[PDB]
């Protein structure tokens, strides 16, 4: 029925492939150890950087990833068979939970097992507390289904370091200071506040959740946005030209090419800023396309001075860096910087070697590789009647940064087996069009972080300060995630590119070595990306 | 042919006289309804970057490139981010930089 | 629009009425909003251009960074509108145009 | 609103005006008006919002 | 002032539902100069035009 | 509370805390608590009783 | 300096040859001609923005 | 230009995947990316107009 | 139900305002 | 702190209607010396003397 000696689940597994609905079971094996000392304590980067936050004596399920849900197979099969999908459903069990109680009897270390031990366990669906889990973290569910998975420290951003800087000296209040006022109401957050569960290893529990969130799109675009037409037709369109180069020229009309016509379609968005490369050592500070200061109106951010012309604190380029955050990859719609934004390694806590992956291939036609914008003729006018041209005149130029306007089409990155499903939207006012270079799906309300602490048990002790007990809790969480697909259909004759392994470069890939050591793509071809061969009519 | 010409015939000329109205007295009054259709006014304010929500105690999978010989033959070499440096995927909102003519 | 460093640029604004006593003009400062942002900068590469041999040292030096002062409407944008005062006005006619962009 | 923040918000005090008679009349009758934005009291102050 | 600041204070946003404006109480008054003194004097039957 | 006050009342902000870090933890955890009165929010600050 | 009188000449305006999609912008379609095409074919692409 | 086949429009758009040379086609140093020559890009690419 | 492995109850916390 | 700063502002007054206490997850551990370590094991079937 109930007690220590029943378990409270069993292992579930394996993927149901439907013509509507998939549906993925993983089960992984979890320990979570005392983090930071059962203490908040504050959080401070080493080096030159100001962030700065809290470190908690809690860790949690991330389970945002392609590569955890989905096995080498289960993700060719869902990529070579379906157009697009999305989540629908995700329900979350953790069971089977054991409290282990660590001793040092002697020179050894010896692991008993210790009942009546509580876990703490919340899942914090209203995201109450600070939503601190970024895509791209290395502490997501194991892709290995019998790798034990150590869960993360979890802590949070507070307040930025030189924001707090100036005069926040506590001799007296300064209520027109405003860097002490940031540091006044920068939040912090406990997790005790909350309701939650307490459980022992008779207890087990579960979480469901309800994704609301776009798709996913598998299927590429053979053909430009500009170059769909017929040329057996002749356009109706004309196309004007200057004359004389003077004051007394006027345009003078002719139709285009049936080969060449006009498009109402713009290029979807793009800025041309590859990130800095200049070789510098310094790991934390911003290398990226785009770098952020955020600072308030009345705050010196690290070194600043007042622009003249608008009387505001303003930085310089280089000391930026220090103060501010980028964002990277920034190509959006543009396939010709994709080598630029993402690389990333698939091995989490391997140091033989780095294995990084880079998104080469892109072979969808709805992203650009540049655009041209041409303003005119290609001598300056002069400014008599009569007369020849005049100064030569730049006709053509390269637009590297193409900001959002209207008639744009694109299409969003195509995405390796790992990477991260979803990404949390921020809770602002505003938001604008949501594509993810990184090809994240922004949500709202993601699944709920599902937090972990172990029970703090004292230790008496006579000089009465702080002392616990050393003890860890290991368990099984099953995640099962149910996602919408859609079965592609088309009248194409001709074969489609299918994501076969012959095209992989090596040859023993997704599978275990000599010591077990599970060999994983270096490349991003061999990650299996989406949109290979499934073509799109335009 | 003249455009100005035209603009300053098609320009409108409104009188309210045309509309019906009330005409009221000491002793008359008169009240009006209105159902606002309107987004919100939000009091709340952020107290993190949109780009500094990240947890340094996990490292980050990305790295970011570096360009080393400075010509030709060279490539980019990759090295991992700091836990306290993260990418992130949101921009900033929308802004132009024109403070205004101060000229006196 | 979402940045917060020229909130002091554009507006200034009297309460008092009708009074020709003193000026008591208000100029919006204080904003404590993390979501809106101070500066922005690109840097689009190495600090020194290349040289077109292979081998060779660098080459004439380049401008790695710059301060990007005009910032358009770009996906994935989150931001939060200016903070406002007691006294400001409640709502703005939308025009009667076929086409809006997003209301900030 | 509802948190979970633990610290205490910061609330739009008169404390914090610069000018003590400020929303009240004078001798002659003037109603003295703020010529400060702070003490218009704005908004975006001290609530919180878990980004 | 007060209930703007205890609306901020207490309040995380807020919006207009329904807006009802009463225009009552209507009085017109004449203005008629009958020496170097002007005086007001009420007018009855004199009407005002009202639209929204 | 209710009242018919025009002016705004002093709502214990922490603006007018002195030390800005409180009710925070540091950086070995030592939880920061208020050395002053003002600083611990004492009741009875702003809200205006009539006689 | 502090004092001192004005200094290099500068440019204060300038024409703004290439307006992007910004907030708060209105605006009105082209007028069109009895001959014109009719409607136009939207790309079967995932994102779109606004369609003038 | 004599040609009514290259692009002559006010945004023309070279779509070129990352690995692809489209017609004579050098690297960026700075990017290591394949990219055109404004007056070749031309031929490779397709013209929007009107962009007003 | 109830023995030596099942806890009694869990942690809960948090405030309700109300009028 | 923010429970009291938030009670303190939005209410003129309040008093404790009723309280519930709950003492439960209870845990006795035993405390040997088996060597100069000392060592912590739990100890079933002790109890706990609880009085109101």
């Amino acid at each position: 029925g109930s007690g220590v000696g029943v378990s409270t689940g069993g292992w579930e597994g394996g993927t149901l492939f439907g013509d509507n609905r998939v549906i993925t079971v993983n089960t992984r094996q979890w320990y979570a150890p005392i983090y930071n000392g059962h203490r908040y304590t504050k959080l401070e980067g080493t080096g030159n950087t100001f962030w700065k936050g809290i470190k908690t004596p809690w860790g949690y399920f991330n389970f945002n990833a392609y590569d955890s849900h989905f096995s080498p197979q289960d993700w060719q099969r869902l990529t070579n068979e379906y157009r697009r999908w999305r989540p629908k459903k995700m329900m979350v069990k953790i069971y089977n939970l054991q409290i282990k109680q660590v001793v040092t009897l002697q020179g050894d270390t010896l692991y008993n097992n210790d009942l009546t031990a509580g876990v703490h366990i919340f899942c914090d669906g209203s995201h109450q507390y600070p939503y601190s889990q970024h895509p791209w973290d290395a502490g997501t569910m194991p892709e290995l289904p019998y790798k034990v998975w150590l869960l993360e420290n979890y802590g949070y951003f507070q307040f930025q370091g030189d924001l707090i800087d100036t005069s926040v000296d506590g001799g007296s209040p300064d209520v027109e200071n405003v860097e002490k006022e940031i540091a006044k109401s920068a939040p912090f957050y406990i997790l005790e506040n909350a309701n939650h569960e307490v459980l022992r290893t008779g207890e087990e529990t579960n979480f469901h959740f309800n994704f609301d969130c776009g798709w996913v799109n598998n299927d590429r675009a053979y053909c430009p946005l500009q170059a769909d037409f017929n040329p057996l037709v002749k356009t109706r369109r004309y196309f004007a030209t200057r004359n004389n180069y003077n004051n007394s020229g006027k345009f003078v009309y002719t139709r285009y090419s049936p080969y060449n016509k006009p498009s109402q379609w713009m290029p979807g968005p793009s800025l041309g800023y590859i990130g800095n490369t200049q070789s510098a050592a310094t790991r934390e500070q911003a290398l990226g396309p785009v770098t952020v200061v955020t600072a308030p109106p009345g705050t010196s951010a690290y070194t600043a001075f007042t622009e003249q012309q608008s009387k505001t604190n303003q930085q310089s380029a280089s000391n930026a860096t220090w103060s501010g955050y980028d964002v990277s990859p920034v190509n959006c719609a543009r396939s010709g910087f994709d080598k630029i934004g993402l690389a990333y390694d698939s091995a989490p806590e391997s140091e033989l070697e780095e294995k990084i992956s880079i998104r080469d291939i892109d072979n969808d036609m709805s992203r650009w590789g540049q655009v041209f914008v041409q303003d005119g003729t290609n001598k300056e006018i002069s400014n008599d009647n009569t007369g020849q041209g005049g100064n030569t005149r730049q006709n053509m130029a390269e637009l590297k940064n193409v900001w959002m306007f209207p008639n744009q089409a694109w299409d969003s990155t195509p995405i390796s087996r790992d990477f991260p499903i979803w990404v949390k939207s921020p809770n602002t006012d505003k938001h604008t069009l949501f594509d993810s270079s990184d090809g994240t799906l922004p949500m709202s309300h993601p699944p709920g972080t599902i937090f972990v602490k172990v029970a703090k048990i004292p230790i008496p002790t006579q000089t009465n300060t702080d002392s616990y007990l050393t003890l860890y809790v290991t368990g099984q969480v099953t995640c099962t995630i149910e996602w919408e697909v859609e079965r592609f259909m088309t009248k194409n004759w001709r074969p489609e590119s299918k994501n076969d392994v012959s095209s992989f470069r090596d040859a023993f890939l997704y599978t275990v070595g000599a010591d077990g050591t599970y060999n994983t793509p270096e490349r991003f071809l061999e990650g299996m990306p989406t949109r290979r061969g499934i073509n799109k009519t335009l």
